[PDB]
């Protein structure tokens, strides 16, 4: 309605919607003694299993849903049971997520700045995307943001923050050979271009964080650039350049071959090149080749390198008449 899409079916929504009771809400006292004195969370953490963190003073991150898992989570624990020790929390940790953010609306993977590829904007697991939903959700009111956790003053730091963020994610979009694609896994956070990560994670299109990327951008209003941007976008998942047709993912196979034959399925790769559109793998001597059964028997049971990626973002973009 106008040039607002619902967020009914949105990827990043459901993600944050989903993150509010993420675990038991009698496990808000040990996800609060982990966060660190800037805000942040120190590391991705399994709240079911382990005992009382102890503070800190150590870099904050957005790896692994870091950070921002906890901060929604702590913001409906505020919401449901009135306790201010949460609303605090959350507040410091939207500051982080602000204060960690450069000139050109890039988030990083740790902050302070630790050096190497967690410098970069870093789209990897979802980071940079669904922070950017979380401060998008806080600027508008909308729950569990819509308690006095926010002052007006808060909602335009973050809206700016937003918009940001916006402009990178446009401007870091990759055209190959003159057509608007995706996005890489991690981009330079002062030139925008692809980067590296760890030793197989390599400069190219990645099938898995692109489709965050466009539910983000489905979340803003819908300029004429940014329909323009979110209809490249699904275009490419929706390609037959793209997606591998009668094949599906199965990590049950890991073993020899997860890439296998499968009626009725699509498959996506985890990582493409930049400029044939390519399906690569990779391994931890950095190499890049195209036969998934050359890689080292760790790497290939211990990372995925596909997956159905596509199918979430095709489905709501099918339903808000982006085809």
């Amino acid at each position: 309605t106008g040039r607002m899409l619902t967020l009914d079916g949105n990827p990043a929504a459901n993600w944050l919607n989903n993150a509010r009771t993420k675990w038991s809400a009698s496990r808000a006292d040990v996800v609060l003694s982990y966060q660190q004195n800037n805000g942040g969370w120190p590391k991705n953490l399994d709240y079911n299993s382990v005992g009382n963190g102890g503070g800190g003073n150590e870099s904050g991150t957005i790896d692994n849903g870091a950070t921002i898992t906890e901060m929604v989570f702590l913001a409906e624990v505020y919401k449901s049971g009135g306790n201010t020790k949460y609303r605090d929390a959350v507040r410091k940790a939207a500051n982080f997520l602000v204060n960690s953010q450069y000139s050109t609306g890039a988030l990083p993977q740790f902050y302070p700045l630790k050096g190497g590829y967690s410098d970069h904007a870093t789209f990897n697991d979802n980071g940079m995307a669904y922070a950017l939903t979380v401060l998008d959700f806080a600027a508008n009111k909308r729950a569990p943001f819509d308690t006095d956790v926010f002052s007006d003053n808060d909602r335009t730091r973050f809206k700016t923050a937003v918009t940001k963020g916006t402009d990178y994610i446009l401007k870091a979009q990759w055209k190959q050979n003159g057509v608007l694609t995706v996005w890489c896994a991690q981009h330079g956070a002062l030139d925008y271009q692809p980067k590296k990560a760890r030793a197989y994670e390599l400069e190219s299109l990645s099938g898995s964080e692109s489709v965050g990327v466009l539910a983000f951008l489905m979340t803003q209003p819908q300029t004429a650039e940014i329909e323009q941007a979110v209809r490249a976008g699904v275009a490419w998942f929706n390609s037959p350049r793209t997606y591998l047709e009668g094949y599906t993912y199965d990590s049950s196979l890991a073993a020899t071959n997860p890439i296998v034959p499968r009626a009725g399925s699509k498959m996506w790769y985890r990582f493409y090149d930049l400029n044939t559109n390519r399906g690569f793998f990779s391994d931890r001597d950095g190499s890049k080749f195209y036969d998934i059964t050359q890689m080292s028997l760790e790497r290939r049971t211990g990372y995925s390198w596909g997956g159905n990626y596509g199918t979430s973002i095709i489905n709501f973009a099918q339903k808000v008449g982006y085809l």
